[PDB]
C-alpha cells in the first residue's frame, strides 16, 4: 500500500449530493429547499446528515 | 466581587447588530445583505467580525 490519499469534509455541492441520495427513498414534500440546507451546514460529515434526515423522518 | 455573569458568543441578532455598529463610519453599499451574513458566521466572536470588515475595507 504506497498510494496515500486524503479524504476531506464535503464541500457545499457534495452536500447537496448527500442530502439527495439520503432522501431518494422517502416521500419528500417539493416545498423544501436543499441547496439553502448545504449552506447551513458549514462543517458537517455524512453521517451527520444521514442522522437529520432519520431523524426528521422519525 | 459576589454576581457571576456568563458572556456567551453572540447569536444571530447579536451578530447583525455587531456588523451594523462596526460599519457606521464606512461607506457601505445598500446592496450588501448582512442578514444573509450573520446566517453563515455560526460560532464567531465580535473581535472575527470586526476584522472582516476591517479586510473588506483594506
Amino acid at each position: 500500500l504506497d498510494q496515500l490519499i486524503y479524504i476531506p469534509l464535503p464541500d457545499e455541492k457534495s452536500r447537496v449530493a448527500i442530502l439527495k441520495a439520503n432522501l431518494r427513498k422517502s416521500p419528500v414534500a417539493k416545498d423544501v429547499d436543499l441547496e439553502f440546507l448545504a449552506k447551513m451546514t458549514n462543517g458537517f460529515s455524512g453521517a451527520d446528515l444521514t442522522e437529520i434526515c432519520q431523524r426528521a423522518c422519525k
